[PDB]
């Protein structure tokens, strides 16, 4: 007994004029039969041009990240700021960012919390690496950044919160997750919450899966028990975007 | 016998719809008599904003910054995407980043290059810290810098080149530049290029000043010998910009 799903398009650092109206023109004629609700994150740049096209409202718009002040912080962009843009979506944490730019756990903790406190609806990522998997650490890691997060929320909080788990050691490592793995994944974190912080809470909560999800794998990833959703990549750019829409009936 | 000076806006990590636009309406009502060029530098966020709304034709608009390459770099923007959205003038370099960004001498060089190659318009950011300052080191700095970018240019892209000099050692350290070592400064780099890359290439480049500048303190920057120009901060979030414009003449 599933809650509201979701199908985040992650487009990253790509897109043109054309392109994104090419892409935006598809979703808007596209017929979304269920309740989903459909994230499309963009670049700083490509927001507005987002927020004025975008007419489908099964559809909402988000930042791909932010930092939590204004300031005196060059070619950075603030919540405040987004807030202001009228942008109420953002996703934090992701692995691309932990990785190349310096965001440890803590940070993290606080930004969400910071966007949380601003009112935003929340995508926070997760996930462990190749060496973490192998050594069988798993457990112990994702644990510990979803604590990290929640030592900083209100359980009133929670509900502006979305846990996207990404599999990292399988990301471009040449390793493949298996739609069993995944759901493994998901089923820990929720019993965390669960046993930590409210089952009324842990019902609730939505987990998408951050992992490579096409056309294809896509169905067969939602019906698992604990997953709840996407983040996706590549496909995002994708029509096929619509066909991992679908696969969350 | 001066180069067209610079008057370049950097407004950070700041701004509002209403706000901006106040500024920006004062901006297109100012008659600005002489051969300058004024570049204005905001979020990817209001950079569409900002290339509808400016009409002044002494003016332009910049990025605070990039990254090479497009790609899995979330929540990054980088320089394709910004000449797609027709965006000429970007700043590379900056203290800010260079500190809490990670930025080295390498990934600049890297950068400045390559929006260089893209065709842009680049002020690239250079100057020394306080402990740099003190025990004399502020040459063999700055040199270093210029040195690591020039590495990569070909003589004929140091025309799209424009240096701002940042002494980092008076920003927000409680210590104060005056007019007679900015000078100092810029006549430092000046020699460099004109012995090392050639005269006529030292002739024509523009230096500018991105210390803090004021409505007050600004025509004495500008009257220093070897002052081309500004790259300002606060002020630029204010009406004295105006002033500090007029202060090129």
């Amino acid at each position: 007994s599933k809650p509201q799903p979701i199908a985040a398009a992650n487009w990253k650092c790509n897109g043109s004029q054309q392109s994104l109206s090419e892409l935006i023109d598809l979703f808007n004629s596209t017929s979304i039969n269920h309740d989903v609700q459909c994230v499309v994150a963009s670049t700083f740049v490509h927001l507005a041009m987002t927020k004025e096209r975008l007419s489908h409202p099964k559809f909402v718009i988000a930042a791909q990240n932010a930092i939590a002040k204004s300031g005196a912080f060059t070619g950075e962009v603030s919540l405040p700021i987004l807030k202001d843009f009228g942008v109420n979506w953002i996703v934090l944490g992701h692995s691309e960012r932990r990785a190349y730019y310096g965001e440890t756990n803590e940070i993290v903790a606080d930004k969400v919390a910071a966007a949380v406190a601003s009112g935003f609806m929340v995508i926070a990522c997760i996930g462990e690496t190749l060496q973490e998997r192998e050594s069988g650490r798993t457990a112990v890691v994702v644990l510990t950044q979803i604590a990290a997060i929640a030592k900083k929320l209100k359980k009133a909080d929670w509900a502006k919160v979305v846990i996207a788990y990404e599999p990292v050691w399988a990301i471009g490592t040449g390793k493949v997750a298996t739609p069993q793995q995944a759901q493994e994944a998901h089923a820990l974190i929720r019993s965390w919450v669960s046993s930590k912080i409210g089952a009324d809470v842990a019902g609730e909560l939505r987990i998408l899966y951050g992992g490579s999800v096409n056309g294809k794998n896509a169905r067969t990833l939602y019906q698992q028990r604990d997953v709840n959703g996407f983040l996706v990549g590549g496909a995002s750019l994708k029509p096929e975007f619509v066909d991992i829409i679908k696969a969350t009936q």
